[PDB]
């Protein structure tokens, strides 16, 4: 089919420029060394494959809507659930994610383009809200028989996120600190989850 | 006095190179655009001020004990206090600083160093564990009449001020969302409060 060897070929072109952004490092990598690599399976062409930020951001959409399905899965996989089960479900797959050397990786692409004079990196967060595993999470709050978690569950939800993932993928991202081993996932999920649900003065 | 002149011609160099980060751009200025505008006030000289990422550290210093001190200030000013009144006392102070262009300002700075091949910031964060104002709430924890607190007292900490200051300052910085203006700051440091000793089951 015409359509499926176009898409592998947009497959061929996305591969070639993770391994160059891996090999050679992403700064170093220029549209043309993509191009090139790809051979005569490119010349000129029309998506977001314009620029090698484009292509990033191709390849970011694959990875998050990877991450999202995976996330997904394992939360209504339960039959159940407490808040307490459906949270620290959540919890053990998100934070497993960002203790992978890739989540690092993408980090330090994302924070070195904060210069970027084109802001695709803005229109991509602007235009992809809906793919975030955020989203999965304000879904559980809002079917809760509560007026609080109802109310504000965009923000618990992001709140919920942001305790788990922060300050580790930060200083994993700037600094080259250390990820977790599964233990210290483990065990910093619960830690959060308690606090989210009892706070400290339990 | 020899030692009053020294010192205030490192306040010069300074001085020069935060203009020149602002005006012109923390990637383009180098450390010879800082040397020939702050004259034969300078040539070749001896401290961290061998390169322009080490005249960003020196700045930092600056930046950092000055917030230090005001949020100390801030939450020794009670006679109290419940840990309630001391968190929200230091949650204001708190993300005060990180609402000001400033913050941002320098945000896009250490981000842009992702790629360093000098680790200047991992040194900078190693050697200045003491000068954040993480360890001023860490104080607090100890005291109080709890094992859990005294035990967890760095965790806690560090936890509080995430949830206090991420995702916002993150998204500041790489993609320049809007600050919040006062009454978001207060809006958002009770209710962060309220879930970190109270939590959703509220
Ligand atoms: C967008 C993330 C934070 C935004 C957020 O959490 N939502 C707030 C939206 S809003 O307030 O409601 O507007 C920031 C920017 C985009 C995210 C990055 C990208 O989403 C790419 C992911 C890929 C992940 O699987 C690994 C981390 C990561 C490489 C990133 C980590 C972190 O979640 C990022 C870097
Ligand atoms: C180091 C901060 C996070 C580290 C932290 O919170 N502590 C964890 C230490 S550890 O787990 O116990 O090892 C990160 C790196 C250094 C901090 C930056 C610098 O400290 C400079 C400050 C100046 C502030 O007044 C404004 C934000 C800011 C421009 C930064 C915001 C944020 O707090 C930063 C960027």
């Amino acid at each position: 089919t015409p359509s499926q060897k176009v898409l592998a070929r947009q497959e061929k072109i996305k591969a070639v420029a993770l391994e160059l952004f891996l090999t050679k490092g992403y700064q170093e990598t220029s549209l043309s060394d993509i191009i090139k690599l790809s051979g005569g399976s490119y010349s000129n062409i029309y998506d977001g494959f314009k620029s090698k930020e484009g292509l990033f951001f191709e390849i970011l959409d694959d990875i998050c809507k990877k991450h999202f399905h995976l996330i997904y899965s394992k939360t209504q996989e339960i039959k159940n659930g407490t808040l307490k089960e459906i949270l620290t479900s959540f919890g053990l797959a998100f934070i497993e994610i960002f203790n992978q050397p890739e989540a690092v990786a993408f980090g330090k692409i994302i924070y070195s383009q904060v210069y970027d004079k084109d802001r695709h990196l803005a229109n991509w967060i602007e235009n992809n809200q809906q793919n975030f595993s955020y989203n999965i999470l304000m879904g559980f709050f809002k079917q809760q028989n509560n007026s609080y978690m109802k109310k504000n569950a965009e923000k618990l939800a992001v709140l919920f996120c942001t305790m788990l993932k922060e300050p580790y993928h930060h200083l994993n991202v700037l600094i080259n600190a250390p990820l977790k081993n599964k233990k210290e996932q483990k065990e910093h999920v619960e830690f959060v989850v308690n606090v989210f649900l009892n706070g400290i003065n339990s």
